[PDB]
């Protein structure tokens, strides 16, 4: 879909923190750079979200694997919206992962 966000998170580091998001991300969801660089995107997550869909993730993280979900996802205001994520690891030339970079779709208008 052609309206979209884009973020990049840190590899190297255990709970892979965001270290660049576009212009879009930081308006769709409501928070700043000076609120969440160096922070995990679960924050976006709440009540309603799949925690199969969270583990899909997870396990592709784990793995070094791209994956794509679809997640219930919540502003800073707290009003949800729905969000098809595409996350895709960016190696080094020895294979190990560096970064993650992530493509939001905010897909509730359909
Ligand atoms: C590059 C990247 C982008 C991500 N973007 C989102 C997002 O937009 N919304 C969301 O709910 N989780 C997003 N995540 C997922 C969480 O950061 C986390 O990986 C997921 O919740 C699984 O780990 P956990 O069980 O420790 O929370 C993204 C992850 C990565 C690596």
């Amino acid at each position: 879909g052609l309206r979209h966000t884009f973020v990049v998170a840190d590899a190297t580091l255990p709970d892979c923190p965001l270290v660049y998001a576009s212009e879009g991300f930081y308006a769709m969801t409501g928070y700043g750079p000076d609120e969440v660089l160096g922070h995990n995107c679960r924050f976006l997550q709440g009540e309603g979200t799949d925690p199969k869909e969270v583990q899909k993730i997870r396990d592709a993280i784990k793995k070094g694997e791209a994956c794509s979900v679809r997640l219930l996802n919540y502003r800073k205001d707290g009003t949800p919206f729905w969000n098809l994520l595409t996350v895709t690891p960016i190696k080094t030339p020895d294979g190990r992962v560096s970064k993650f970079v992530g493509v939001q779709v905010d897909v509730t208008s359909k």
